[PDB]
């Protein structure tokens, strides 16, 4: 009867995609949160922060919510048949199938975005269409029981949105107040629409090699879905 | 590299993990930074939610830090009366470029004597405990006083870390990281501050926190007496 929430915790995850939502959702009543990988034990994030998976695929209970974070490690998962099969298995009955940032590319590689409205990190948004999604430039996108959040820190907005759906608005507001989540960013550079042009150029320049490698992975993953 | 900026977070039992992991992912995005997670010994440390983190160094082996950062959480009350942790904080603060905290981590800085006559903030529900530790309490989300930088409650860590990034590097670098993080927040509700949340929500929360507040007040006044002697 406790709500069972599971995050996929994989090597080279972007940890904040996971730890932001985790601290929001673990604050709710009658929940249990699992960190899932092929085996329990240490998993190292892209920054070198060490996290700890609490369950293997086999011992994971049926999930009410599955959540896929993003990160450098997404590329490997998009061509990992075990991970994709596990995600499909849990998505079949999950009340909600969800992701943050480039985690939606993993959902796409699993076939779960076909015909659905979805978002991802702004720098990788062009990769949603080949995976079958209708790409939407909004920070949290809901299509039926699929909820996708945009890049990294969107996980906090996503998790508060999810909290209200699992419980109600008042419960989500209580958690928002406990987290003192009234952001006041010191700059206005969080979106390519508002950041200075020089900043956008540098961020795009840094992401270019990753984007090219992910363009190639995405087209192989899409071709497998088609065949 | 061996010229890296050395950033250290105190990692303690019953920490509020987001106070640490939010800033960590921001600051680890900067060029040539090394981040340490510091406790009495290396090894696993369990956060208040059950998330397991891993300390990378002991107090004794930690190198001189450029930045020390104290997160908050249920575990702060113990730290405020831990002579070994307070001695480490004071030692590192003697030479750090920036002495910093998030959320109730500032009460630990206060217990260490580092807020006397200094402007500071903390989580909104515990803000009254700043003044007995000698601080000038400021109701702002990120507060600077010289090389001291304190963030307000939990999620303020992200705003704090981008502010610190601009001081360590420059505004252009902090903006790039903000864009890489897609940090253009759009909260689904407006209940992040006691001034904007529904009154019924603020009341419920004060009702919940009252016991912790009375317990932390007594610890706070004991810690203040130790500074006075």
């Amino acid at each position: 009867m406790a709500v069972q929430i599971g995050f996929l915790l994989f090597p080279e995850v972007q940890q904040l995609d996971l730890t932001g939502p985790h601290d929001v959702l673990a604050s709710l009543p009658d929940v249990q949160v699992h960190l899932i990988w092929k085996e329990p034990g240490p998993v190292v994030a892209s920054s070198g922060l060490v996290l700890q998976a609490t369950t293997s695929f086999a011992d994971c209970p049926p999930l009410d919510v599955i959540c896929i974070p993003g990160g450098t490690g997404v590329g490997a998962l998009m061509e990992d048949p075990q991970a994709l099969a596990f995600i499909r298995q849990q998505a079949a009955r999950a009340r909600y199938v969800t992701s943050v940032c480039t985690g939606s590319l993993v959902l796409g590689a699993a076939g779960l975005l076909q015909g659905k409205r979805a978002t991802t990190h702004w720098a990788y948004h062009e990769l949603l269409a080949p995976l079958g999604a209708i790409p939407v430039h909004e920070r949290v996108v809901r299509d039926g029981n699929l909820l996708t959040g945009a890049g990294i820190t969107a996980g906090i907005d996503f998790a508060l949105t999810l909290a209200a759906e699992l419980f109600d608005a008042a419960t989500a507001q209580r958690v928002q107040l406990q987290l003192e989540y009234a952001p006041a960013p010191p700059f206005n550079a969080g979106s390519p629409d508002t950041a200075p042009a020089s900043v956008v150029q540098q961020a795009r320049q840094r992401a270019a090699d990753s984007l090219h490698k992910r363009r190639e992975i995405t087209l192989r993953a899409a071709a497998r879905l088609a065949a």
